[PDB]
């Protein structure tokens, strides 16, 4: 039975949610007119429709995100999930843009090297973290101004030993100094090692769950991976409320 | 993860159908195909007639021969608890042997995210959404009595067209057509997976890499598939110590 009551997962799991970001049917109209049209671009909603009330819910918990960031003394934020289909990609950009539009200087990264797309709202990663290119390379300016992004890059064929090296903590903490908030697409938390893979990034942590698509003891597995791993999970973002 | 096959049967009731060693050639192979600028995946069964993994593999088909003949189903599923467990090198090793012992083999790649069968030679996605008829997406490859549904573009909704009743209505016909329908389905991470893998209503295996699960994993990705009624019988060892 897919929970879609935020109340009950508080209480179950001890995971404040920073936030409750209801489905947007302006969104979905932007998806259907994309997907019909052939667009190689989803549309970012943040820039589009600022009074939408996704865009409203999440200009709210990216505040609640920052102050958690501060006071854990960190610069890294991670979003993850128990599987794709969640939204973690639409939060992850439309959460950028509205750091981007408050005022700091924010570099978004596309750590989901085997399914990540954020390039579509817009080197990477996996040739960074193979050496095939530079720092100076891989980073990259968006059409938003104060946004930098960093795409999963070409898909290789060990995502997994790639972010187990030493490349990715060492770059993390000299881009920590350099940008006001480094903001990173994880890959969802399926397994012990992915759980590993996202206490390495060693960012404030959120759970990323939609409405309806999971049952007590999916959230639960993903919720003991992530602390079993000893991850910062500040705590969880509830995304598609009908 | 777990390393001793004995623990796997005993644990959780899941007979081994088949044991595949780490095949040091298929890891020089790709090793090969990254360095060298390539768009294709070497099939072993093809290029290595006795390699030792293509020799556990001709064990398997036949076992699983017999187990779908005696299900009286001509649709065979493999699918796995994560990616990175072989499922692909599997599926596409064991179609072209299934196509040597003379049978017309029809295979799908379910995994409609990632999408990498076609690597090895308008798809399932297309065919799903109404944009392509059977006759355009059904393609035959370079291996004789070896037919093929590729991936097609990556989907905005991949669930929601695996959920959709054209599934079920073209594995009818194409079931009708074929000796064997070998499908390539996506991991069970929560239970809609297991549904959607229930309405492709195949002899079904679970595919897990040595050392790569906790016991904990195997067992949520069991519990999903025969709760969700599907017809498991029985696991795949693959990566084993040769
Ligand atoms: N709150 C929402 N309102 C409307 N559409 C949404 C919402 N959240 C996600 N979506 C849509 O659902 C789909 C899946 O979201 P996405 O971020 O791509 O998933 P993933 O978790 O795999 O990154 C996309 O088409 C996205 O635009
Ligand atoms: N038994 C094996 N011996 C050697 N290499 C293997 C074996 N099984 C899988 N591989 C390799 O491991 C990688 C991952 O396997 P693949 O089937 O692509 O994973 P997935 O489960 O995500 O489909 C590929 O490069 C594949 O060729």
């Amino acid at each position: 039975q897919g929970i879609e009551d935020p109340d009950r997962i508080e209480r179950a799991f001890n995971l404040p949610l920073y936030g409750l970001v209801p489905q947007s049917a302006e969104q979905v109209k932007l998806d259907a007119q994309a997907e019909k049209s052939g667009s190689r671009t989803r549309p970012i909603l943040a820039s589009l429709r600022p009074k939408d009330l996704s865009v409203e819910s999440l200009r709210s918990l990216r505040t609640a995100m920052q102050f958690a960031m501060m006071d854990a003394k960190n610069r890294v934020i991670v979003l993850t999930g128990p599987t794709p289909g969640i939204g973690k990609s639409f939060l992850t950009v439309n959460l950028a843009v509205l750091l981007a539009h408050s005022g700091k200087r924010v570099l978004l990264i596309d750590a989901d090297m085997r399914r990540g797309l954020l390039d579509r709202y817009f080197p990477g990663l996996s040739e960074l973290l193979s050496d095939q290119s530079a720092l100076e390379d891989a980073v990259r300016e968006t059409p938003v101004q104060g946004l930098s992004f960093i795409s999963a890059g070409t898909r290789p064929p060990n995502p997994s030993e790639l972010l187990m090296s030493t490349r990715l903590p060492q770059y993390l903490e000299g881009l920590g100094k350099r940008y006001d908030v480094v903001l990173i697409d994880s890959p969802p938390v399926l397994a012990v090692t992915d759980a590993t893979i996202i206490g390495r990034m060693a960012g404030s942590t959120f759970l990323v769950l939609r409405s309806g698509m999971h049952t007590e003891g999916e959230i639960a597995d993903a919720i003991k991976r992530l602390r079993t791993a000893g991850v910062d999970l500040e705590g969880g973002i509830f995304n598609g409320v009908p």
